[PDB]
């Protein structure tokens, strides 16, 4: 089955936010609002903001999952390729098969769904650091979009869900991802293709 990707702010007014990192050739992570698409280098830090209008209950969690964007591929589980799943770049918590990791959160949990076989990573939803207006999660993507035997050039979406302590839906947002060598150039290219 295919998880829903419908944007849903829910009772707490949940939505994501992204930094404005620009498109210099050296940039390692950059988000395009026009494309709703994050471009990032392999295994590099991707800051994703969580914004709410009101405080969700203690025990609320935030889950990330990848799916293929194209209709003809949506039913296939997104996983790391046969090379990367074996490169022993473990952080001690993430299964080596999982495309999406949360970086630097000891409370991260990784799920292999018993029915759909899909992978996800979930962390507690926490209030912002003192002085801040939103909470930031740092994600890593552990294969290139081009990895043979993995994503194999097929575009993916990351779905972020706000969940209660039982796993029930409280909110949902999503964005496309391209993991590539030169996120700055690729964002510029794709934005120009869109303008054309
Ligand atoms: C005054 C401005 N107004 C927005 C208009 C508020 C700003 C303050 N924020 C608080 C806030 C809580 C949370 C959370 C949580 C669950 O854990 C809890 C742990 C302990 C206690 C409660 C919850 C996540 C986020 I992201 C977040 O912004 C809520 C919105
Ligand atoms: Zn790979």
């Amino acid at each position: 089955s295919v998880p829903s990707q419908k944007t849903y702010q829910g009772s707490y007014g949940f939505r994501l936010g992204f930094l404005h990192s620009g498109t210099a050739k050296s940039v390692t992570c950059t988000y395009s609002p026009a494309l709703n698409k994050l471009f990032c280098q392999l295994a590099k830090t991707c800051p994703v903001q969580l914004w709410v209008d009101s405080t969700p209950p203690p025990g609320t969690r935030v889950r990330a999952m990848a799916i293929y964007k194209q209709s003809q591929h949506m039913t296939e589980v997104v996983r790391r390729c046969p090379h990367h799943e074996r490169c022993s770049d473990s952080d001690g918590l993430a299964p080596p098969q999982h495309l999406i990791r949360v970086e630097g959160n000891l409370r991260a949990e990784y799920l292999d769904d018993r029915n759909t076989f899909r992978h996800s990573v979930v962390v507690p939803c926490e209030p912002p650091e003192v002085g801040s207006d939103c909470t930031t999660i740092h994600y890593n993507y552990m294969c290139y979009s081009s990895c043979m035997g993995g994503m194999n050039r097929r575009p993916i979406l990351t779905i972020i869900t706000l969940e209660d302590s039982s796993g029930n839906l409280l909110g949902r947002d999503s964005f496309e991802v391209r993991v590539c060598a030169c996120p700055g150039r690729d964002r510029r290219t794709e934005e120009e293709n869109l303008r054309k």
